[PDB]
């Protein structure tokens, strides 16, 4: 066998600090990538040493893998991991590895190629003989051939067509010994709809739930199936939250979707981590095949939760590395044994409200939660990023994977409740309450959730708890105190004083007034939406006294005269102010209030602009008429002795102009009139 | 910036580099009039600057043949 | 401590490398160079084991023109 050194990885974010992780236990060196700039970043400050790549686009950056190679056996490099995305699937990469001499992690390069096109892979697989569902046979050359197949090929009928996914030729027609429906509904399909004439006739399912099995082999043939998933919960082609121990499969079925796994990754020929998805449906209780995929996965920490080989700890990085290796395995499917039940979430710096858009901005405040055992239960939590740092629009956003693994499945889900609500970010908005929202009244608690289960309630989810007028009242303080001694050492004569504060709530302005009575700086009142009340306040040390875009992050404490109190740590900035504390957090955007301030002219600008002295001879005209000037660009250059003199007219509005190049005019002319836009 | 009294310790700080080929390296670096000492990923590395001290000032070369004291 | 030789030797190995002392030159480099290259992983050293790879050893890394 080849020794290894030195391990190199592709990609960055959270995979990079993991495979840099185990690499410490096994003892070898490791190398980091980055693009221009990003060299603060973690994954950088966990290796031995780290390489810029170049621009920031993915075509510049994690893309040239001929130049990666290059570098590569400059520094004489023994293994290297390419992870998801980016250069993940391309054989050609694989191949000049290969070539090169270092050892790639992963299948071999015929296996991605052929598994890039689905129609030579589903041709493999049915030669192979695995159960597979097709999308397609023949064409509609005969509508007695549609009657014919009915029952025969797929007696469950998908009509659909060709191709559109408006499909109203399937009528959702799950009746057999169908004949004078099923050929009128397609008619009258193929009309406005016409494509091409050929249709095609599969099974229907009526319910979906996602499936994908774990796998691993050597080099030396031998290999194990791990544990089964589950991939329900998606939107948008995106994963949300997974359990690795699929709740209601029993036992028996587990063995044989290893079987099936088995056959399709010896046909094809395989080496290290895979994963097989299956599509299933409730009804028939039947699986049937829909894609592979030859890379690990984002879910793997997931599926080690439920399963322990020989009694110890799993680690699936571990053994791709001692794959790379080439040594053989040390256990068989047996040695392996599932333990307890897991869950699993993903948060992103995207905003529930809005549609889903990513947003960049630097990471202010960062609550960890606590990543340690306690009870019945193990909560874990993986993070790319740290405090400090700063999301990139190029990437995806990706905070963090939170992994509750239990005993049993209540345990599991329960612990997450309190985690999930637990870690805290400032800054940026998060789906974090969607997916408090996702857990807490859908009734999944069960384990029964379609492919399709996030589509119906959507009207449930997407909600939010309410800002109470109290909440305004502890943001609005905390940021004149954590910008200024409002409140402090003030004093006026016979009087109280007074200062307020203007919040624009959703679309509609909010002022919340505060103010003193008595000696005290302590005693302080409020009246927001027409509720009035007293609390007093005791601050904190003082903090970021530069006040920078990151403010001034501390704690306070409310003592309202009901009797309660609170605790609130509240970064503050002129564009907003965020509280977190038990109500949870908030962030309250104060009422712009921007406008040019000082160019602000509504002046008619009828007559007499930009005259031009006596000389005139005006020339080389560089505006176009009926065209805004804010800016105070040349309107007009007039020429007198030489003298350019540029008028540079400010007055907004477009400008019509009354003169021509070349033309001789008078002193003090009407050249132009500059006027408002009307 | 740490180590304002630079006493014999001297300064420890934490470098940064980027060299144009594309690499980075950090390095903690105590360094003194005596010696410049480089730990990172290289190893460590102490370089004995170029001593150049001789009694600056009493360098006299003159013969003294006569009229002493 | 390991449960084999191999662990235990490779295990020094990079421990004997992550040890890091400035101000005083130490053997430190030495006992590498004693571990590495040496093909005493089998396990047969003599007492007079030191003397004949003198030669081998009491070799440390060129100063490359980049450190200074």
């Amino acid at each position: 066998e080849r020794k290894v050194e030195k391990l190199l990885v592709a990609n960055r974010g959270e995979i990079a600090c993991r495979v840099f992780r185990t690499c410490r236990e096994m003892h070898i060196r490791t190398v980091a990538l980055f693009c221009e700039a990003e060299r603060n970043a973690k994954h950088v400050a966990e290796a031995d040493e780290a390489v810029c790549i170049g621009p920031p686009p993915a075509v510049n950056s994690y893309l040239r893998g001929e130049h990666i190679i290059s570098v590569a056996k400059q520094l004489n490099v023994d293994a290297i991991h390419p992870g998801y995305g980016f250069l993940s699937e391309n054989a050609s990469f694989a191949d000049a590895i290969t070539r090169s001499g270092i050892e790639f992690i992963g299948p071999p390069a015929s296996a991605i190629s052929l598994m890039g096109s689905k129609s030579e892979s589903k041709r493999i697989m049915e030669a192979a003989g695995v159960p597979v569902v097709p999308g397609y046979y023949g064409e509609n050359q005969n509508v007695s051939f549609l009657a014919e197949e009915a029952k025969k090929v797929g007696f469950p009928i998908l009509i659909k067509a060709v191709s559109g996914g408006g499909g109203k030729g399937m009528k959702i027609v799950e009746r057999p010994e169908d004949f004078t429906f099923m050929l009128e509904s397609a008619k009258r399909e193929a009309t406005n709809f016409f494509k091409d004439d050929r249709v095609i006739l599969e099974r229907y399912v009526k319910r979906s739930r996602h499936i994908e099995c774990q796998i691993f082999f050597d080099k030396h043939g031998r290999g194990v199936f791990f544990f089964e998933r589950d991939c329900s919960v998606q939107r948008r082609y995106q994963k949300v939250l997974e359990e690795a121990p699929a709740p209601h499969l029993s036992m028996e079925t587990r063995q044989r979707i290893g079987e099936v796994a088995l056959q399709a990754a010896k046909a094809v020929g395989y080496v290290g981590a895979g994963t097989v998805e299956f599509i299933f449906d409730t009804s028939t209780g039947e699986f049937y095949f829909m894609e592979m995929n030859t890379r690990l996965q984002v879910e793997h920490p997931v599926t080690e939760e439920v399963c322990r080989i020989k009694g110890a700890p799993l680690d699936l990085v571990k053994l791709q590395i001692k794959t790379a290796m080439g040594k053989p395995l040390t256990f068989s499917q047996e040695d392996v044994t599932l333990v307890g039940s897991c869950i699993e979430a993903r948060v992103y710096a995207e905003s529930p409200e809005r549609g889903f858009l990513p947003e960049s901005g630097p990471l202010t405040f960062i609550r960890e939660p606590f990543q340690g055992v306690r009870g019945p239960a193990r909560t874990r939590l993986d993070t790319g990023f740290r405090e400090g740092d700063n999301v990139l629009i190029h990437y995806d956003p990706m905070l963090a994977k939170v992994i509750s693994w239990g005993r049993s499945r209540e345990e599991a889900l329960r612990g997450l409740r309190q985690a999930l609500g637990e870690y805290k970010v400032a800054g940026i908005n998060t789906n974090i309450e969607f997916l408090k929202r996702c857990c807490e009244t859908p009734e999944f608690a069960r384990g029964g959730v379609t492919t399709n289960f996030i589509s119906e309630h959507e009207s449930q989810l997407l909600k939010s708890p309410v800002v109470t007028p109290e909440v305004a009242a502890m943001a609005a303080t905390a940021w004149l105190l954590n910008r200024c001694d409002n409140w402090r050492g003030a004093f006026r004569l016979n009087s109280d004083t007074n200062a307020t504060v203007h919040f624009y709530i959703d679309d509609h302005p909010v002022e919340v007034r505060l103010h003193t009575e008595g000696a005290n700086y302590h005693k302080i009142f409020f009246s927001v939406w027409d509720h009035d009340g007293s609390f007093e306040v005791c601050s904190g040390p003082v903090t970021s006294k530069h006040r920078d875009q990151k403010s001034i992050v501390n704690d306070f404490t409310f003592l309202f005269e009901n009797g309660m109190h609170h605790t609130v740590l509240a970064v503050a900035t002129e564009g907003d102010v965020t509280v977190i504390g038990s109500f949870g957090l908030h962030q309250l955007r104060l009422l712009p209030l921007t406008d040019g301030f000082g160019d602000s002219s509504t002046a008619g600008g009828t007559s007499t602009k930009i005259v031009s002295p006596m000389p005139g001879k005006v020339s080389k005209l560089l505006v176009k008429s009926g065209d805004l000037v804010e800016k105070g660009q040349v309107l007009v250059i007039v020429e007198a002795m030489k003298m350019e003199h540029p008028v540079r007219a400010l007055q907004d509005g477009r400008v019509s102009f009354l003169v021509k190049e070349g033309e001789v005019v008078g002193g003090d002319h009407v050249l132009a009139t500059v006027a408002e836009e009307e």
